């Protein structure tokens, strides 16, 4: 049977990633939530990311644009977690963009096939097969970064460039776009918190 995990179930290991635009003193979080439903019987995990670039991309000068959304996902540090399947955005399909910067990041940007007039909330979902038992969720390593682009569907915003600011008075890392991506944010999982792991 199934268990739902949220960001708060990953607190202990791994990292939330924010966006400074032209302003490391005004960090912003474009992730409303991340939610993963793990089925102990099959090992399937179903992810749901709620992306909201709406606050970063406030401007009305953007209303006429045909935007693309994308999710970069890397499952390469876990040998028990397989690449993702059925990657959707707003329930629609995606094209994969593979790393064209030769920076050694493994892992892939799944970009929407369709555009969106203007800037809106989005709901990204995908599946990842997991070949371990519940206990091995203490070592689940996966990284996810939502991005928007204003016109171009060919982008790869892994989190490879970045730096640190303040968000709720911490030292919060933020992403720097490789190119033309914007409102980037996301999370790196590095183990499900010891005490949110289920019964198995």
């Amino acid at each position: 049977t199934k268990t739902t995990f949220t960001i708060s179930d990953f607190s202990n290991g791994g990292t939330q990633y924010y966006w400074a635009g032209g302003n490391a003193n005004n960090l912003k979080n474009p992730i409303s939530s991340i939610s993963a439903v793990y089925d102990s019987a099959t090992g399937k995990i179903s992810w749901t990311v709620e992306y909201d670039p709406t606050t970063i991309l406030k401007s009305p000068a953007l209303k006429t644009l045909k935007t693309y959304t994308g999710i970069y996902i890397d499952t390469s540090s876990d040998s028990k977690l397989s690449t993702p399947t059925n990657v959707l955005i707003d329930g629609a399909a995606t094209n994969p963009v593979t790393n064209f910067y030769g920076n050694g990041s493994k892992g892939i940007e799944y970009v929407s096939k369709g555009t969106t007039k203007g800037v809106t909330k989005h709901t990204i979902t995908f599946d990842t097969a997991f070949s371990g038992r519940a206990n091995d969720l203490a070592d689940l390593e996966i990284k996810m970064l939502a991005a928007t682009t204003l016109s171009d569907p060919h982008f790869y915003e892994d989190g490879s460039k970045g730096n640190y600011g303040r968000y709720n008075g911490q030292t919060a890392p933020y992403v720097i776009a490789n190119d033309s991506g914007t409102a980037i944010g996301g999370y790196q999982v590095s183990g499900v918190n010891a005490d949110s792991i289920p019964s198995d």
